[PDB]
DNA sequence: AATAAAAGGAATGGGG
DNA sequence: TCCCCATTCCTTTTA
């Protein structure tokens, strides 16, 4: 089953939800969610996963924060903005 | 106040 | 057994 960080990277590469998520500095791997349209993207994540409940952006971001220690995704000090690691971007 | 982002502890659930 | 990789719930803090 796909991991959350890979789901997000795949969206960014395909452009499929460009109103919900976008690169800020693609060379650095920084990306940002839409304040008004992030819930549609969260819903898609939960449906892809087959989760019992409807996914919310809050719960998705709770999972994103768990990558901070291992490093795949880190929060950036800008609204709704995160950053993939170089390792993630290379693969 | 109303709204929103950010945080994380802790319990619970997936699939090995 | 017990880690993987979240999901869900609840509360707090900051803007």
């Amino acid at each position: 089953k796909i991991r959350l960080y890979q789901f997000l990277l795949d969206l960014l590469r395909s452009g499929d939800m460009k109103d919900s998520i976008w690169w800020v500095d693609k060379d650095k791997g920084t990306f940002q969610f839409s304040s008004k349209h992030k819930e549609a993207l969260a819903h898609r994540w939960g449906i892809q996963k087959g989760n019992r409940k409807k996914m919310t952006y809050q719960k998705m971001a709770r999972a994103l924060r768990n990558y901070g220690k291992t490093g795949e995704v880190k929060k950036v000090k800008k609204k709704l903005t995160y950053q993939f690691s170089g390792e993630v971007l290379g693969r």
